[PDB]
Parts: C-alpha cells; sequence; structure tokens
C-alpha cells in the first residue's frame, strides 16, 4: 500500500495558493484518502484558506490559498485499507516572504 505527494515538498509566498496531489498506487477500492494539517485536523474544504477535493478513490487534492505564515508545516495524506492496511506520505511546505 503506497501513497505519494506531488510535489514531494512546496514553497508558497505569502498570500498565494499552490496545490498538492495524493495518489494512491493500485487500487484504492476500499481504501480511505484523508489530508491532515500539521496541527493533526482532518482538513475539509469548508475550512478557511483550505480546499480538499476527492477526485476519484486514488487520488485527493489538497490547495491552500492566501497563504498564512501560520499554514506552515508538514501535511500528511493517509490512505487506510478495508484490511486495515494503512500508509502515509507527507509533504513540507514552507511559506515565504521576498520582494515581489
Amino acid at each position: 500500500l503506497q501513497v505519494d505527494i506531488v510535489p514531494s515538498q512546496g514553497e508558497i509566498s505569502v498570500g498565494e495558493s499552490k496545490f498538492f496531489l495524493c495518489q494512491v498506487a493500485g487500487d484504492a477500492k476500499d481504501k480511505d484518502i484523508s489530508w491532515f494539517s500539521p496541527n493533526g485536523e482532518k482538513l475539509t474544504p469548508n475550512q478557511q484558506r483550505i480546499s480538499v477535493v476527492w477526485n476519484d478513490d486514488s487520488s485527493s487534492t489538497l490547495t491552500i490559498y492566501n497563504a498564512n505564515i501560520d499554514d506552515a508545516g508538514i501535511y500528511k495524506c493517509v490512505v487506510t485499507g478495508e484490511d486495515g492496511s494503512e500508509s502515509e506520505a507527507t509533504v513540507n511546505v514552507k511559506i515565504f516572504q521576498a520582494a515581489a
């Protein structure tokens, strides 16, 4: 059971947006896919500055918009199997400010 995030790392300028695509390798027929923020919360699209989309049973896309410095950290994509199998991938999201 394997999950991967594209891109594998990211930097977002303050106020800007970036997406990360989590994909399961293989059949995710009976598998659940969830994104978690650095503070541990399971992420849902109603949240401020956050979008989570489940494209199909094998991939889920996280989008961070209007990026705040408080949004930086290790985000995690977890895939959970019917059989109790489980794996995760992590992406380190850095937030920065620079001359614009």
